[PDB]
Parts: C-alpha cells; structure tokens; sequence
C-alpha cells in the first residue's frame, strides 16, 4: 500500500491550510475527497470535517495522521 | 485515483526546483523515483535527468507536461 486514506474527524484541525501542517516525517496529500468532489491539494487547501484524505508517505507516519486526525 | 508516471528525459528541466517549476494546470507529484528510492517531493526537491515523477491531476495537464518533459 502506497496509498491511504485517513478520515479529519478532529475539530482541532478543522480550516488549518496544508502550508502550516504539521507534517510527521513526511507526507503528500495526494487529494482530498470532499462533497462529491476529489481535490488536488495544494499550499492554500484548508481542512474539513469530514474530509477523506488521500495520503502517500512511509507507514510509520501515516499512522501518526491517521492517529491525530481521524482517532481523536 | 489516477496516477501517472513521467520520465524526465529533458535536461531544460534539469535541477529546477518545484517552488519555481511553471506548472501550467492542476497537478501534484505524489512521488518521484530516483537512484531506485521513492522520495516525497517537496518544495525544495529539484528535478533531475532520469527522474520518474509520479503524479496525480488534471489530464489534459499530464498530457502537457508529459509532451514538455519526456517527449523533449
Ligand atoms: N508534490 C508536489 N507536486 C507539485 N508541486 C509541489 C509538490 N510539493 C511541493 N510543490 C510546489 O512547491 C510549493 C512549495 O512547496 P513546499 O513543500 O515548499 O510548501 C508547501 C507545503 O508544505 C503546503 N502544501 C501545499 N500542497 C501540499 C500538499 N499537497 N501536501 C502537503 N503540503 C502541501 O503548502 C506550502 C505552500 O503550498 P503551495 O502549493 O501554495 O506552493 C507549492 C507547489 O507549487
């Protein structure tokens, strides 16, 4: 799996833009699927509750995203 | 999700940073391989001759971007 989806089901992150994220090791979001629509994600894309989140990036910290965001 | 995979076949392009790469259309590089490792690009990664630049986007943009870099 180079691919995985993550739920942002955390408030704390609701309206954060992709620039300021706190990345772990490192990950790209490969798109953002959101009401109906798949999104290229980019510097001034703001997270959403509820937003399915298309990652890419080593296990290890997928599973910290994962965690923060969809655990919480 | 679609993605696609670009040879970077045109020395134009070499050592140009993503930060200054004129993207023309809607697009994201999910990884690039390079030296038989998968990187997570970032701002700061420049292209080099022989990169295998997976990305994910608008079609017609791959199409371009696939003429301007492994056509050239
Ligand atoms: N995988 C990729 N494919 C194509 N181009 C890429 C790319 N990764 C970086 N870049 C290009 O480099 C900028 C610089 O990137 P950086 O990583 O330094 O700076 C970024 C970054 O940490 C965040 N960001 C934007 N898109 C992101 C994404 N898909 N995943 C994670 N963070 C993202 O916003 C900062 C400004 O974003 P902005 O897009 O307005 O500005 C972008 C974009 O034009």
């Amino acid at each position: 799996t180079s691919l995985y989806e993550i739920q942002m089901l955390n408030y704390k992150y609701e309206n954060i833009q992709l620039r300021n994220f706190p990345f772990g090791g490192d990950i790209i979001f490969v798109r953002i699927i959101r009401n109906n629509e798949s999104i290229v994600p980019h510097g001034d894309t703001q997270l959403r509750y509820g937003d399915r989140l298309i990652v890419t990036g080593a296990k290890e910290y997928v599973d910290e995203l994962k965690q923060e965001l969809e655990f919480y």
